[PDB]
């Protein structure tokens, strides 16, 4: 409340909810599983990401499962944020470079991670419209990176890959992404 | 029923259900899939 | 129990792993776990 105290709309919204009704989801960034993709589909990914003409989509989807024993009908509340990538833009070219196997390359996708989400009793977990008035510039940026691990021969399929994402502006909890959600 | 016949509570509970209403799930033990974990997360598992 | 299978180099990531669980007191159906469930 202190952080969002100057703003009137935000203050009324937060005041509406009880303190024991809002939860922070400490989703891990680096603690993922191996990226499993067939070598033909990965090669096609890289080729389409380089020499593509149509814009390529990139979506970030959240899905909350809530206990059904507490009443209520809908049991999953999900929603996606879709970001487009125009051909030959800086981000798409950067990703095509990222898949090349560079040791410490990184990419930054601006405005992709909506920090404050609302989970109503319906299947629409829309990001809070109020706490993020801009609705496109208030979304946090995300730094995506690809990690390799040699095993062992074909070059690109020769070794393990996984993906690590972290928040754009991270100081000490870089291996963690918070996500505050208000549940009615 | 014979196996749980001495016990009263168990016997009444089993008697409550019809024979065609209880099922045995023969879940396989060894027939699993490859364990997929990133090497950093496995190393952290072992260290922790 | 954990089962390994060599493939092929990094030591621990060098080869396949999977997990096998079995019942504590098993005689002949050791590769199977029964689970009786009563459905109302």
């Amino acid at each position: 409340s202190q952080q969002f105290d100057p703003y009137p709309l935000a203050m009324q919204f937060i005041s509406q909810y009880s303190p024991e009704d809002i939860v922070t989801a400490q989703i891990e960034g680096s603690s993922g599983a191996l990226w499993r993709i067939s070598p033909p589909s990965r090669a096609q990914m890289k080729q389409e990401l380089y020499n593509g003409t149509a814009d390529i989509t990139l979506r970030f989807t959240w899905n909350f499962q809530r206990d059904l024993a507490k009443g209520g009908t809908v049991e999953y509340t999900n929603e996606k944020h879709t970001l487009e990538l125009a051909p030959n833009s800086t981000a798409r070219r950067q990703l095509a470079q990222l898949l090349e196997g560079r040791p410490d390359q990184s990419v930054v996708i601006p405005h992709l991670f909506p920090k404050y989400i609302r989970a109503p009793n319906g299947p629409e977990a829309n990001p809070v419209k109020q706490l993020q008035p801009d609705e496109e510039e208030d979304y946090l940026g995300v730094r995506i990176q690809l990690r390799r691990e040699q095993v062992g021969g074909t070059k690109a399929s020769d070794f393990l890959e996984w993906w690590v994402i972290e928040l754009q502006d991270c100081k000490a909890d870089c291996n963690l992404l918070p996500m505050v959600i208000f549940s009615d």
